[PDB]
């Protein structure tokens, strides 16, 4: 047949599934894509007037302590050296980030060593027991204190949750968000970086296999019936949205969206740094993005006098809004749970298979949508297509 | 023969030499050293009661921008993902160093973007034209202002040179010490990092080779004639101290020294971070080393309650003092080129190779005596050995 396989979607999940599926069983793999682009929101383009690689789906950071995907990824590009550091603004000053001794010194006002800062949380922390928090402020505070909280939690949060914080759950923080040391690396992972020709390229990689074709500007609910008639018994692999393809029979599943406004500056270097958060509630945006230094190695390749910036905008979503983060509200998680017993039954009388960030309503990092294909194809389609 | 090539003193230059006429040559090489371990001041050990790896002769950091230097290393040994990075302590204020955005920010009291702090820099400096300054304290002022040179300059360099900076060369600085952006990577180098199993294990495996022989614990002096007696046209590539060489028949050559206090503490951490600079007169040592945090990837073989910090103090080299930086008054230079001359006389009479720091008066890094024996072995070596 033309294809032994459907895939639809071109994000991480699709295009490792699609990869694998040619690379191991030598399957002949049609990946369906309704935009004009494959990779799904890691896709990255040169923004015309500077050159610079810029993202129109949000900045795309890849860490990963998982080694085996770590592996795989580089199959398909080489990584740079680069480590995320942030910074955060607040009433005027650029704070270290996250939390540590550095912050606590140019907070507190002088330097607290490794003990005496854990002596200064304690304190800071007393008044209210992590385990007597009704909602988030109430946890924060628990574990930092209210000036940390008030400084650098509270505006941030109600800006990104578009909700007070007296009103979010405690179990949104788990955990201590304080180091006790000079350390300001921002991710924890065994492996990071960026890919040293962008996302584009690597993205077009794992497409690039002479088992692979690609359906760019395809919609697959457009297309489908006329599809698997060519081939029924071919199983397909949907990474689109589980409402949707159900019709939206349970409801409006909801998500929050983001609005980047994105300027090209005439100077070499708006803020000296990658990201910059704004903690303060009078900025209406949540951080500025500055692209260039993501990758300082391609200096000679930028321009020395403009620089791209990005602000960034979190509110929920509305028809017409690229939905990115699920919302997950007790409302959400309860037609979730009824779309999933549609899924599973589509599963065994349609061979659909659905993953990914939209194909089960669940945030998934990079590293995370490529570990959940590995184990889709690993456990459930290797079985499928024999 | 038993030897065809002598070696003196096992220091990076030596140890390369060595290893080069071993391997490339297939030459039989004596190693003389008179300490009791190879490696020269490079060499490192574990502290007894903790285990943490740590130096008796300075703390080493490998970084390097020269490619053939760094593939050559790692035959030898791995090296982490280190990055170096310091923080300077004034005022009981730890803050973000070198000069940049970070250090500007928590000075001056608020956030300079990078135009704004260029501009801050050219107000601050525009008292002194650095074309006008005759000595180090001016040359200073011309480029970064009074404030910043007296917060972090002044005493700093007072306590390493043991001198008044209105009595030391204006040409000590050479370049505008503050960056435009918040990047604090201490090193500017390509590659970098430390030894994985530390400078011994390295070092060591240099010398580990069939056509190598390491005789520790001997004075060249003591030995040479007998030595040179059983092959007397093997050369010698000597590294240690050459005025000593000429029986001081010119002078004393000054150095500079250094005295390292070295205490257990029980902590667990003492400052959050490998070094911290006590940039204030009123703190008799120049910085603190903390050795743990130079390989947090050893953590769990680490103690959880005790630590090992060094605290560095310079002075004048007296009798019985280790010498490690040349001080190179213009009664040294002159003295200095007396003694090259009987080099280069040694050398066409006894063929012996005068090279590495001790045996030229000049304070080299690690990749910079690893790069000088490259050139010393292909540009004369070769030739002698044939
Ligand atoms: C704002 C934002 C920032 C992020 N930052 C990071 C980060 O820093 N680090 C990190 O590791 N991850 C990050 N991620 C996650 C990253 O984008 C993942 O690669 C992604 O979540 C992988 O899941 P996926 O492949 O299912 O998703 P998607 O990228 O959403 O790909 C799904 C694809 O399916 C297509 N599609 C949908 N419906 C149809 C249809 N009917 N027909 C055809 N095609 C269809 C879409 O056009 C899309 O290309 C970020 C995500 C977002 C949204
Ligand atoms: C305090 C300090 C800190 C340093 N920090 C760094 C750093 O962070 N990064 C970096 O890249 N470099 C650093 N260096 C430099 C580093 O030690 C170099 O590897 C060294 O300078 C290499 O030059 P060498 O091999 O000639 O020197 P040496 O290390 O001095 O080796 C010379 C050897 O000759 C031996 N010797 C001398 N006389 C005799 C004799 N008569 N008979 C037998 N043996 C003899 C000595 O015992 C010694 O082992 C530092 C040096 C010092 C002193
Ligand atoms: C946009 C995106 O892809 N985010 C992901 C990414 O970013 P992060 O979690 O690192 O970024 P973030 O700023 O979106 O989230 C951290 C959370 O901490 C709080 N906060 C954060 C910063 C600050 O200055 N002040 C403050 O209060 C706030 O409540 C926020 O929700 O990586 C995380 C860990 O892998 C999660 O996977 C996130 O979903
Ligand atoms: C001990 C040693 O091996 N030093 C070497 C190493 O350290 P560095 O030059 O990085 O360290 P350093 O502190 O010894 O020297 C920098 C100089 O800048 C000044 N200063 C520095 C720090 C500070 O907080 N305040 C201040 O005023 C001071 O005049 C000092 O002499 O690498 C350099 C670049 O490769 C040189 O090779 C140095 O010789
Ligand atoms: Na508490
Ligand atoms: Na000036």
């Amino acid at each position: 047949s033309d294809f032994d396989l459907i895939v639809v979607g071109s994000g991480l999940f699709g295009l490792t599934v699609a990869e694998r599926a040619a690379s191991q069983l030598g399957k002949k793999v049609l990946i369906v894509e309704k935009r004009s682009h494959l990779g799904g929101n890691a896709y990255s383009e040169a923004e015309p007037e500077t050159g610079i690689e810029i993202h129109k789906y949000g900045a795309h950071l890849f860490h990963t302590s998982n080694k085996r995907v770590w592996d795989y990824v580089n199959q398909f590009t080489a990584f740079t050296g680069y480590q995320h550091r942030v910074f955060a603004m607040h009433n005027g000053t650029a704070y270290q980030f996250p939390m540590g001794l550095g912050l606590i010194n140019q907070f507190f006002g002088r330097y607290y060593t490794p003990d005496e800062a854990r002596e200064l949380i304690k304190e800071q922390s007393a008044e209210i027991d992590s385990k007597d928090a009704t909602n988030l402020e109430e946890k924060a505070i628990s574990l930092i204190g209210r000036p940390l909280y008030e400084a650098f939690i509270r505006d941030y949060t109600a800006k990104q949750w578009q909700t007070d914080p007296k009103e979010l759950p405690a179990g949104n923080i788990t955990r201590l968000p304080v180091r006790y040391n000079f350390d300001n690396r921002y991710f924890n992972d065994t492996y990071e970086g960026l890919p040293v020709d962008g996302y584009a390229q690597w993205l077009s990689n794992m497409a690039d296999h002479e088992n692979i074709e690609v359906r760019l500007d395809t919609d697959w609910f457009e297309v489908r019936e006329d599809l698997r008639a060519q081939n029924p018994e071919a199983p397909v692999v949907y990474t689109g949205p589980l409402d949707r393809y159900f019709d939206y029979s349970e409801g409006h599943l909801g998500w929050r969206t983001l609005d980047f406004e994105t300027e090209v500056l005439n100077t070499g270097d708006f803020q000296g740094t990658p990201v910059m958060n704004y903690n303060d509630a009078e900025f209406p945006y949540t951080r500025i993005h500055e692209f260039r230094h993501f990758h300082p190695e391609r200096e000679d390749r930028h321009p020395k006098d403009k620089t791209v910036i990005m602000k960034e905008y979190s509110r929920f979503a509305e028809e017409g809004d690229e939905p990115y983060y699920p919302i997950n509200t007790p409302s959400d998680r309860e037609m979730l749970f009824k779309y999933r017993e549609l899924a599973d039954a589509e599963t065994e009388s349609g061979k659909v298979y659905f993953g990914g960030r939209l194909g089960t309503y669940q945030y998934l990092d990079m590293h995370m949508a490529i570990a959940s294909a590995l184990s889709m194809f690993d456990n459930k389609l290797v079985d499928a297509l024999k």
